[PDB]
């Protein structure tokens, strides 16, 4: 039983392909056996992407696992949707129900809108970058308007790197006019190590500032910088690194071979990697729920065209879409399961501090339960007030 | 399809249209295959080769119309339809000319029971009792609006 | 360690007690705020030393 899908890996994608492997070998049977062919190019171009997927469909594959830009990313939903090709991605999440796409990144714009409420913010800065698309920017406005809000929106994304300092000092110097001691970080793990380095060089890191990394990778980036500073740092954490089974996985990620495995000899794992292994199981548990279901969809390379008038979607891959979105195991970032769209659903993320000890979960988010505080409250607080006894006398 | 479609038919130049979604389908091909695209729809965003664009760039137009009324605090009703370019626009701007923009997409309203929606609309937008309004939209969109 | 405490913000004042004030990296408390004075005996506005 030999099973052929499709591998777009975007160039720099070291760990994110490293962790692919690593499942193809933990998610391996006998039963069947996953064939990747993968294609390393320029995601964020439009047409290299087109290439990539007519290419894969060529060769007659019954899925597609891979990312997308901001760019890119509706060539992919419109191509998987008229060709019936299931895409499972890592990527952020589509901003609409795009049938043929399966999501492992869960939408953060809850969690986020769920925190602001929590520290009670009403005037706070929200530096963006339209990478992974406005949908959380239009949340906050949006929300801002009902909850009132007076929030200060800055793409630091369009900012050219090879004289960026002139910027951030006119950056703050804006954030200054209405002093901004809250502001909320939407960026990449990059373009967040780049924004935490400028605030300790200008020293607005100290006590009197709150930064909120608004990312499912907390841990992901260096915060030992930030960490004695003075300024309380929050954010998003899908990997826990608590539960037994990702602490397993870490067991024997941590001693793998940097060498045949580039970026994997850490103690700790970006989202997106972790999203990557746990999407080589989502696959594995559907092509097997579809062989004991007694349902034949094979077929061989010649499929034929993608760009075939009038395109003939074949319906083998209506029942591959079923599988995927019925699939419900445990990975590392929590329970995975779906809905009819893709979307994942009744999933946890853990809400994170930065306190001097280092990081700590001060409690999760249900989609269902909004936020939820765990145990922590540091009780007490020196409540150990002061007995006055007096005589009733006028 | 219709791109390759009219390329394999041996066209010398491509006139057409692009929204929010395939605009950059077009900008792309059209880059690689050295096809020229002249287009009426909205600017891109970019410097994009092998594209011309008929539509000039309203987003100078707007702000500076915004100063002229010498605005400070109004509320930005926008669609997504022709890019979140011009919302970027002011939003940007509202750092340096310290503007309380109240930008609301009045877009993925959906049709078939929209009017719940634009009740609780202007209810927020009579919190601060929002009086300057600025609709970007399209010639659609804005008669529903107006209405 | 001055940097990483934050003690290099508007209001401290450092005096570097050496012969070499620009031999040394200044290009981090230097942005921070806290002014700092010391002494340099190699003159670079010199067209003997220039
Ligand atoms: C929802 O998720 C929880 C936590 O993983 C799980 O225990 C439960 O079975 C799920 N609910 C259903 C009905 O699938």
């Amino acid at each position: 039983n030999s099973i052929q899908i499709g591998g777009l890996f975007p160039r720099g994608a070291d760990q994110e392909y490293s962790a692919f492997r690593v499942g193809m070998v933990q998610f391996s049977t006998s039963e069947f056996r996953l064939t990747p062919h993968i294609d390393n190019l320029e995601v964020a171009n439009s047409f290299a992407v087109t290439n990539a997927f007519c290419s894969q469909f060529s060769r007659g594959v019954y899925a597609i696992f891979g990312f997308y830009d901001k760019k890119s990313v509706n060539t992919i939903t419109s191509f998987c949707g008229t060709l019936h090709v299931s895409f499972i991605t890592p990527s952020f999440p589509t901003d609409g129900t795009h049938p043929f796409v399966i999501q492992m990144r869960p939408d953060l714009k809850g969690a986020l809108l769920s925190l602001i409420e929590y520290y009670q913010w009403d005037k706070f800065a929200y530096l963006y970058d339209s990478d992974r698309g406005l949908s959380t920017l239009q949340a906050v406005l949006d929300s801002a308007a009902e909850k009132k809000w007076q929030v200060t929106a800055i793409n630091v994304g369009n900012i050219n790197n090879d004289k960026k300092d002139e910027t951030y000092r006119s950056l703050f110097q804006d954030l200054e006019l209405k002093k901004e001691r809250r502001v909320i970080l939407d960026c990449e793990r990059d373009k967040v190590n780049d924004i935490v380095d400028q605030v300790i060089t200008i020293g607005k890191h100290v006590k009197g500032y709150h930064y909120i990394i608004a990312n499912l990778g907390f841990t992901d980036g260096d915060l030992l910088k930030i960490q004695f500073g003075g300024a309380e740092v929050s954010g998003f954490q899908i990997v826990d690194y608590d539960d037994s089974l990702v602490s397993k996985f870490i067991e024997r990620w941590s001693t793998l071979e940097e060498k045949e495995y580039p970026g994997a000899h850490t103690a700790t794992i970006k989202y997106t990697s972790a999203l990557t292994y746990d999407a080589v199981q989502v696959m594995t548990e559907a092509f097997r729920n579809l062989r004991k279901q007694r349902i034949e969809i094979s077929r061989r390379g010649n499929a034929g065209d993608c760009l075939a008038n009038p395109a003939v979607p074949w319906g083998q891959g209506v029942e591959i879409e079923r599988a995927l979105k019925q699939v419900q195991v445990e990975g590392l970032s929590g329970n995975i399961k779906f809905d009819q769209n893709g979307k994942r659903i009744n999933y946890t993320i853990n809400i994170m501090e930065l306190k001097t000890n280092g990081p700590r979960k001060i409690g999760y988010w249900s989609e269902v339960d909004k936020m939820v505080l765990t145990e922590d409250d540091t009780s007490g607080l020196e409540q150990k007030t002061v007995v006055v006894t007096t005589i009733l006398e006028s």
